[PDB]
Order: C-alpha cells, then structure tokens, then sequence
C-alpha cells in the first residue's frame, strides 16, 4: 500500500487519495514574513495535566504514543480553536539526517524532526466523526532540532526497542506529554489536512515557532526503528515525512509579532 519509498512514497498518494491534490493540504512552508499577525487570537491553552497515555505502537509509518480520550483529562483550546478538543496520540516524523525530517518548514528550513500531538473536537463524539469535519482536529506541530538531549523524550526513547518492527506495541502508561513542550508557546496557525493517507482535511494547524532539543543519540534511536513487520526484510522506518505541499488560497496567522 502507500509508504514513503520511491515506489509508494507522496508523490503516488493521488492516485489512490485525490484529496493529495486538494484545497488545503499538509504540510506547507511557513514563510515567515507573509504570515500575519492576528491580535484577536485568544492565548492557547494546553491542559495536559491529567493525560492519561496507554500505549506505544509501531504502525508501519511511524509509532504513536496513545492516550484515554473518554474525558476531557487532556485537551487544547484557545487560540484560533473554538471548544474543547482532546488529545488522541502524539508521533513524530524525522529524518536520515539532521538536515530533514520535519514536515512544514519554516522560510524553507527543514528541521531534523516533528513532534505531532493530535487532538479532536469533542463537539463530533468520537475520532472518526472528526476527521470528516473541516474543524474536527488540532495538531500541535513542534520541531525537533539537534542539539542538547530532551529529559522528556528519554522515557520514549528508551522503549523503543521493544516496538522495533510493524504491528508492535508496548505498555506505555504514565507519561508526562508535557514535558515534550518548550517554553514559549508562539505559534502559526493555518487550516490543512492530515499529512498521511487518507489525507482529510479536517485540520487546524498550530505549528510552535520555537523548536526543542534533543540529542543525537535520542534521533539515533528513532532511525533504528523498522517500517517493515517481524521476520520481514529490514527496512529502517526514516524520512517518514510529506514535503511542502502549495499553500494555494490560504493565509498562515501568527499569534506574536
Ligand atoms: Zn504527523
């Protein structure tokens, strides 16, 4: 099916998702000096403070850390969002090497990786409700950068070798989301699509200006994950990012000057 090869990878996606070529896809490149600066953006309030996660997955794609999204424990609002919208999982998308791996850009600069934590509208029920409504998600996009190791990703590092191929998963209970946020909380905010198969665009971007850090080591670890299942030839699951797509008829706000 589709993958991120030569073969499969997003430049086939249309064939099988059409929407790969609609009116507002994910990611984009955030150009800096064309986004504006919106004061009637509310601050953006982020309460992680009774996520409850439950598992770690490898899917083939990458691997997601999942959460207990039957009550509001830990959910996004403010900003640009309007209701209450819970968290659902978080996973990353990096690179081979430090000079890619993230998704948007920003003034065309890639980053070694993105961190994804993807919230839905409680207004629509359930996940896949959501999905099917042009305000139904709200991922926190952050960028990953090389540099000094991240004390709250170690604890996702270090059970990486447990779910090392397809169709792997782990206990992963009490994990602290909140210590994978950096200080500030600046943003650019534009409406967009799910960045994989099946490509809906049901998104409400919040993408962070600043990056955290996190050590070679810890992006070392991620590259030695596995896109294929156990007993399966290895392939090492790397560069599992989409590319810019055209912004078309779309404006990227800013909630700083
Ligand atoms: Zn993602």
């Amino acid at each position: 099916h589709w993958g991120y090869g030569k073969h499969n990878g997003p430049e086939h996606w249309h064939k099988d998702f059409p929407i790969a070529k609609g009116e507002r896809q994910s990611p984009v490149d955030i150009d800096t000096h064309t986004a504006k600066y919106d004061p009637s953006l509310k601050p953006l309030s982020v309460s992680y403070d009774q996520a409850t996660s439950l598992r770690i997955l490898n899917n083939g794609h990458a691997f997601n850390v999942e959460f207990d999204d039957s009550q509001d424990k830990a959910v996004l609002k403010g900003g640009p969002l309007d209701g209450t919208y819970r968290l659902i999982q978080f996973h990353f998308h990096w690179g081979s090497l430090d000079g890619q791996g993230s998704e948007h850009t920003v003034d065309k600069k890639k980053y070694a990786a993105e961190l994804h934590l993807v919230h839905w509208n409680t207004k629509y029920g359930d996940f896949g409700k959501a999905v099917q409504q042009p305000d139904g998600l709200a991922v926190l996009g952050i960028f990953l950068k090389v540099g000094s190791a991240k004390p709250g990703l170690q604890k996702v590092v270090d059970v990486l070798d447990s779910i090392k191929t397809k169709g792997k998963s782990a206990d992963f209970t009490n994990f602290d989301p909140r210590g994978l946020l950096p200080e500030s909380l600046d943003y650019w905010t534009y409406p967009g699509s799910l960045t994989t198969p099946p490509l809906l665009e049901c998104v409400t971007w919040i993408v962070l200006k600043e990056p955290i850090s996190v050590s070679s080591e810890q992006v070392l670890k991620f590259r030695k994950l596995n896109f294929n299942g156990e007993g399966e030839p290895e392939e090492l699951m790397v560069d599992n990012w989409r590319p810019a797509q055209p912004l078309k008829n779309r404006q990227i706000k800013a909630s700083f000057k």
